[PDB]
């Protein structure tokens, strides 16, 4: 995450860190004690999920680790266009809820009224390094018309755009699958955006979570 700052220690109990062969790979969102939501492009071998983390470089008494027993990529995910970039991960070991491990409720209304939005992750910072402490930034939803002009023919109804006109606060490599939180509900998942990261003109592009209510419910209930 570029141009942000360290998150408050208690503000992100729904944040997951995803690892593959020891590499920090992606972020994720705890939505149910058995399920973590992330981007379909985070599909990698033997995924390991860490909940209750704040600083990746130190062992924390609140952390909980789990392997993934099932990975469910949306049937219509298109890797070339990033369309429908969503995947459900079933945990081997259900989350032991605490003050620092809690699920985040989903935004179900695609016409939801404007609320305060934020993004978070352990992705690449402004200097180009990967931070130990999770970064946070306030950002705002960008109109569909402005986003379409920023990325002609690339923005679908399954994508939302968000950014910051002042500093260009943006998600980046490694933040993938992390949450775009608006009014204490999950509004989007980190999917793609500009290179280099920075949202002053070309906003970050997020999976539009409100479009996946039925698919998420049907996956968790089957
Ligand atoms: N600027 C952003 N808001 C932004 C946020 C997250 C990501 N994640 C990386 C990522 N998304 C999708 C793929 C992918 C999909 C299919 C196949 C292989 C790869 N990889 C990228 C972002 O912007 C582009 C970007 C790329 C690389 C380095 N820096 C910025």
């Amino acid at each position: 995450l570029v141009h942000g700052g360290p998150c408050d220690k208690t503000s992100h109990p729904y944040q997951a860190a995803l690892y593959t062969s020891g590499h920090l790979l992606c972020g994720g969102v705890l939505i149910h004690p058995l399920w973590v939501l992330t981007a379909a492009h985070c599909k990698k071998p033997n995924l390991q999920v860490f909940l209750g983390k704040h600083n990746l470089g130190q062992q924390e008494s609140s952390q909980e680790q789990s392997s993934v027993v099932r990975a469910v990529i949306h049937p219509d995910y298109d890797a070339a266009s990033h369309d429908q970039d969503i995947m459900l991960l079933r945990l081997a070991r259900p989350a032991k809820l605490s003050e620092l491990i809690q699920p985040l409720p989903l935004e179900r209304d695609c016409s939801a009224q404007t609320t305060s939005c934020h993004i978070l992750g352990w992705g690449k910072t402004a200097d180009g390094d990967f931070p130990d402490t999770i970064q946070c930034a306030y950002i705002h939803l960008v109109s569909r018309e402005e986003c379409e002009h920023a990325y002609p023919g690339q923005i679908t109804q399954n994508m939302l755009c968000a950014g910051d006109e002042k500093y260009g606060k943006d998600s980046c490599q490694g933040d993938s699958g992390g949450p775009l939180v608006c009014g204490d509900h999950l509004r989007g998942l980190v999917s793609w955006g500009n290179i280099p990261c920075g949202s002053k003109e070309k906003p970050g592009v997020y999976t539009n979570v409100c479009r996946y209510t039925n698919w998420i419910q049907k996956t968790i209930q089957a």
